[PDB]
């Protein structure tokens, strides 16, 4: 497909430089009138494909000599994969203002002091309206599994658009304050032209559980208990928190958090007033074990099974502080994020051979999802009424269910939009239609430079994994063998081809050893001259 033509002045153009095929760094730019408007920033984590990489970035190369169009960057909440890409872009261009609720502000400051940067901040809450050149944009509330999450119009000449951000439609949150469907249904009267909705659940049939389920799953499992209850779950969710806490300090125990990420974000979110919790109810960690175990609760995080995790080291008896036993419950109050099946499994069953009982979703409603199930989308369908409708965070099978949603309510079938990283959604006259792809890679972060490591770099890695044997003699290997005598019979084998006289030496003795070990060993390591 061709790259798009020039934007028919007065129109706009949608483009996605990440998240559209994947869950991860989402970045989406809008264009009118020469001006840019991008919502979300986000980074994506590396999978078995990308060995030694630290991030995954959205493709800026397509705003990197625009840098001055950029109006703003628009954040609708504080989750890695909307914020954590930011610091590359205001390392490209550092006074573009950033606009966001208070407690998503809050962590893209402490993201970005550790890349030594001072933001332009624009704080807004929902109901308010802010102008951004030829943007305007108004905030609604959203209930997600973190605070503070915000839906966004853009107004332009074009028409409207909305975006969702990453919604769910929980009609009881702890908070007390649900997604303002009432608010997106009276938009919808005015004319939404446009709807950018999240896929992450769409084909899930139904409508998710209540995060207030989870409150007396705790409370039964820390009644039950007759020792010590640990719950690992995500930091980012204060409502999860918020309902440990109260379960716990309901039954006469006290609370400690373990690790630095829950640490730090509990922090904020009591100053922020998002987790209300009372300092004689918290412990140190330091000071926890003084106590008997029957009257503490600890908080951890840790729930991927990640190496270096609080719950991982105490299932391994390396926690500094902690020392788990067969008296303790451990409540996994989260989900397996696909790709991490088996470290946490391998957590699960440490902590089964120590005695320890382990209670998961899979046994008990100890975790609900943040993302709308197909049922509830159906609602945010029928309350805005779009016009025209363009699903984004997700993969394939995400999308096309979405698309099947949005037409079920009645959205023309010419109106749905599935426009993947790159490919560019014009709004001319009121009409939406796809006009043209451009290319969009994976900008890798591997450490202090960036844009040297690429396909070659990771297909090397890859192929490392089986070793290296290099001959520039004197024969070395390092993911090779513990046998020191297994170097020998291919020296002689070396000198052999050395006496042939008449770079030819690089494709003539590395194509000697690699003979001789793809027979000796029928192993393939790397072979270097
Ligand atoms: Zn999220
Ligand atoms: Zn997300």
């Amino acid at each position: 497909l061709p790259p798009p033509g020039p934007l028919t002045s007065g129109g706009l153009r949608v483009t996605a430089l990440g998240g559209i095929n994947e869950i991860g760094r989402n970045m989406t730019v809008f264009e009118h009138l020469g001006r840019l408007l991008i919502i979300d920033c986000g980074v994506l984590f590396p999978g078995h494909d990308e060995p030694g990489v630290d991030l995954i970035l959205p493709d800026m190369r397509h705003v990197e000599d625009r840098l001055d169009d950029i109006e703003a960057l628009v954040l609708t909440h504080g989750h890695e994969d909307h914020i954590g890409a930011i610091p590359f872009l205001l390392k490209l261009r550092p006074d573009i203002p950033v606009v966001g609720s208070k407690f998503t502000l809050a962590l893209v400051a402490e993201k970005c002091r550790e890349y030594r940067i001072t933001p332009v901040f624009v704080e807004v809450r929902e109901g308010q309206s802010t102008r951004h050149g030829v943007f305007e944009c108004e905030y609604f509330a959203v209930n997600h599994s973190t605070p503070d999450a915000l839906a966004i119009a853009v107004y332009t000449g074009a028409g409207t658009i909305l975006h969702t951000g990453d919604i769910k439609f929980d009609q009881l949150p702890p908070d007390g304050r649900p997604t303002d469907l009432p608010g997106m249904s009276r938009l919808g009267d005015t004319g939404v032209d446009l709807l950018l909705c999240d896929s992450t659940n769409a084909e899930i049939p139904g409508v998710g559980p209540s995060e207030s389920e989870v409150g007396p799953t705790l409370h039964r499992l820390i009644r039950g208990a007759d020792g010590r209850v640990i719950v690992a779950c995500f930091a980012s969710n204060v409502d999860r928190v918020q309902q440990i806490i109260d379960a716990a300090v309901a039954l006469g125990r006290r609370v400690s958090f373990v690790g630095r990420s829950m640490v730090r974000n509990m922090r904020v979110a009591r100053q922020l007033g998002f987790l209300r919790v009372a300092d004689s109810d918290l412990i140190d960690i330091a000071a926890a074990e003084t106590m008997a175990p029957d009257q503490v609760v600890l908080i951890t995080t840790g729930t991927q099974g990640e190496p270096m995790s609080a719950l991982s080291r105490m299932s391994r008896g390396e926690h500094r502080s902690i020392t788990l036993t067969a008296g303790d419950l451990i409540v996994l109050s989260s989900s397996l994020i696909p790709g991490n099946e088996e470290a946490v499994f391998g957590v699960i069953d440490a902590l089964s051979k120590i005695g320890a009982r382990v209670v998961t979703n899979a046994q008990a409603r100890v975790h609900v999802s943040g993302h709308a199930y197909a049922g509830e989308l159906l609602f945010l369908y029928n309350g805005v009424r779009p016009r025209n409708v363009m699903p984004v965070h997700g993969t394939w099978r995400m999308l096309r269910a979405n698309a099947k949603l949005a037409a079920s309510t009645g959205v023309p079938q010419e109106s749905i939009l599935l426009a993947e990283n790159g490919v560019s959604v014009d709004l001319v006259a009121g009409k939406a239609s796809i006009s043209g792809a451009v290319p969009v890679g994976k900008m890798f972060v591997d450490g202090l430079i960036a844009g040297d490591v690429g396909d070659i770099t990771l297909g090397e890695r890859l192929i490392l994994s089986s070793g290296f044997v290099a001959v520039t003699p004197h024969l070395h290997s390092r993911g090779f063998s513990e046998d020191p005598k297994a170097l020998e019979p291919a020296v002689r084998k070396v000198e052999a081809e050395l006496e042939s006289l008449v770079i030819r030496i690089a494709q003539g003795v590395r194509r000697t050893v690699g003979k001789w070990v793809g027979e000796t060993y029928r192993r393939q390591p790397m072979i270097v001259p």
